């Protein structure tokens, strides 16, 4: 027998309110033939995780009695890294020690252990396996635990919608210092895409700029420069001199910021809204639609890859390979280790609450 700890909610709401810890048992001696028991290595706190809990995300797990509760309750968290600790008699695709993420959302990753089927997971190479296969690097726990939303999101937005001509064409993004933004600047560098990053001004602007430029951003500007009519020409001039065009806009902010990036596009431009900074609708002048043939659309990784297993795989494999080749890099996560001394849900509650401090990983 195994004793596990799971983070659950009985009714939707704010994580600080509705969240609690439920202890449950997993019988590893009764393991069915295609069933696989995994142990959590780590799982992050992501906006989608939070907003799912609040009751705002349409994709969410069912409320059930399965964790030993009396009331229907739902698990938390959609991403995470796990280690296979035991496979059923018939399981061939997975061995003990193997590294896996969930194959689907809503699996519930804010918990110590899980019991599921072999097809409920997607194998990753652990570092030993990577190095055994001649690679210079291995994935870290953070890299593995966060590989299935943000990097994929960045890669898919840049490749799946509009063909950017290598060495010529441009994409532009707001939320430049964000996880996805960093991943996008790097992918753009690797694919030979020119890019403009927009960020909020800050005391150490030069240091952040030099940093993002090293990740792969061609130019970095403030949201004030993004707002500026006077500054506009400077941007046009960068594009013109490239011999290419600004064809794509990546938006996670909305409001003034989204306006500003939309405007920076050449005619027949595409914007992709993949996130949104709370009660700031995507705002677009009528003129861009009419005269410049602007198009404004959405992006949601969960829905795009729901029934696109081949596309998930292909993308996932590229990321993995770049991590292994030391060509891709994650933003540092602040970690919080779980040791039984403090309720597990409480660690994820702090996590939620300190998400401004940077990406919150919880390790086991």
């Amino acid at each position: 027998m195994i004793t596990a700890q799971a983070v659950l909610y009985t009714q939707h709401g704010e994580p600080k309110d509705v969240l609690f810890t439920q202890s449950f048992e997993i019988d590893d001696d009764n393991l069915a033939p295609n069933e696989v028991i995994v142990k959590t290595l780590g799982s992050p706190v992501n906006p989608s995780d939070i907003n799912q809990i609040q009751g705002v995300n349409p994709s969410k797990p069912a409320k059930t009695t399965g964790f030993g509760t009396t009331e229907p309750a739902a698990p938390c968290g959609n991403e995470g890294l796990f280690e296979v600790i035991k496979v059923g008699s018939n399981v061939s695709s997975l061995e003990a020690g193997d590294w896996v993420i969930p194959s689907h959302v809503n699996f519930g990753t804010w918990r110590t252990h899980a019991l599921g089927n072999d097809d409920d997971f997607i194998k990753l190479p652990n570092p030993a396996q990577s190095k055994a296969n001649g690679k210079p690097n291995g994935l870290t726990i953070n890299q593995g635990a966060t590989i299935s939303v943000n990097p994929l999101t960045a890669y898919l937005m840049l490749t799946h919608y509009v063909k950017l001509t290598p060495g010529k064409d441009w994409f532009i993004q707001n939320g430049g210092t964000s996880a996805v933004g960093k991943y996008a600047s790097q992918i753009g560098k690797l694919l030979n895409f020119n890019s403009i990053s927009v960020i909020r001004d800050r005391p150490n602007l030069d240091e952040v700029v030099a940093s993002l430029k090293e990740l792969g951003a061609t130019q970095v500007i403030t949201e004030d420069q993004n707002n500026s009519r006077e500054f506009g020409p400077t941007i046009k001039e960068w594009i013109k001199q490239s011999g290419g065009e600004a064809k794509l806009a990546l938006n996670c902010v909305g409001g003034k910021s989204s306006t500003g990036i939309a405007r920076k596009l050449n005619n027949n431009g595409l914007m992709l809204t993949y996130g949104g900074m709370s009660f700031q609708p995507v705002t677009i002048p009528t003129s861009l639609y009419i005269f410049k043939n602007f198009t404004s659309a959405g992006f949601w990784v969960t829905e795009l890859l729901k029934n696109n297993k081949e596309l998930k795989t292909s993308t996932l494999n590229q990321i993995i390979a770049w991590y292994e080749e030391g060509k891709l890099t994650d933003a540092k996560s602040i970690e919080t280790l779980y040791d039984g001394t403090k309720p597990l849900h409480e660690l994820y509650q702090d996590g939620v609450a300190n998400s401004k401090d940077g990406k919150q990983l919880i390790t086991y």
